[PDB]
């Protein structure tokens, strides 16, 4: 599987039948249709104690991994029940500024989208969590081209080091708080992972307010390779999936 012409998203259903399931992601967020839910509690993001370990290129993106052996970086409140632990964060981007995000707002596409992946600690390990309907909680944040995001530069500068698939580099003392927008207003719905196994275990939390990055920042993203070292170079661009049918599901708003 990949994002090419012959292994792209339109082909995933052959290996992952769940691809045409009932609670597939990403989706278009219709802001006129979204339901203002007053019973929705404020998000609780506790990342002061976050411990970043490394960064790796897994051939479909780059993942910043965290120490999830303890309740160090957690997400709670909002639509969630219990505590979710941050395990990694990554992005989906485009070849142009006009595309890249997974989720769309009123059909509008952003330059990229940041996914903060958390797993429900009642299940003991990520592996068990991915087997539950309430297994994961993913924080999605839109990225728009404008002014530079200072907080994101440490990640941009390390990309040289993990240009190809399978490369990883030590990445300690990275503070994820630098990537958050000012407001934590959000939309939420029941969905799935946006890449294979495309397991329908995620509670989606998409922030309303996008963060801005400079053209130079997002450009460095586009210099990445899908391919392994000493293979024909394939730039890592457009690692996003077409929006899926909401199919009855309802998108709730905290605002
Ligand atoms: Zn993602």
């Amino acid at each position: 599987w990949g994002y090419g012409k012959h292994n792209g998203p339109e082909h995933w259903h052959k290996d992952f039948p769940i691809a045409k399931g009932e609670r597939q992601s990403p989706v278009d967020i219709d802001t006129h249709t979204a339901k203002y839910d007053p019973s929705l509690k404020p998000l609780s993001v506790s990342y002061d104690q976050a411990t970043s370990l490394r960064i790796l290129n897994n051939g479909h993106a780059f993942n910043v991994e965290f120490d999830d052996s303890q309740d160090k970086a957690v997400l709670k409140g909002g639509p969630l029940d219990g505590t979710y632990r941050l395990i990694q964060f990554h992005f989906h981007w485009g070849s142009l500024d006009g595309q890249g995000s997974e989720h769309t707002v009123d059909k509008k596409k952003y330059a990229a989208e940041l996914h903060l992946v958390h797993w429900n600690t009642k299940y003991g390990d990520f592996g068990k969590a991915v087997q539950q309907p309430d297994g994961l909680a993913v924080l999605g944040i839109f990225l728009k081209v404008g002014s530079a995001k200072p907080g994101l530069q440490k990640v941009v500068d390390v990309l040289d080091s993990i240009k190809t698939k399978g490369k990883s580099a030590d990445f300690t003392n990275f503070d994820p708080r630098g990537l958050l927008p000012e407001s934590l207003d959000y939309w939420t719905y029941p969905g799935s992972l946006v890449t294979p196994p495309l397991l329908e275990c995620v509670t989606w939390i998409v922030l309303k307010e996008p963060i801005s990055v400079s053209s130079e920042q997002v450009l460095k993203f586009r210099k990445l390779n899908f391919n392994g070292e000493g293979e024909p170079e394939e730039l890592m661009v457009d690692n996003w999936r077409p929006a899926q049918p909401l199919k009855n599901r309802q998108i709730k708003a905290s605002f």
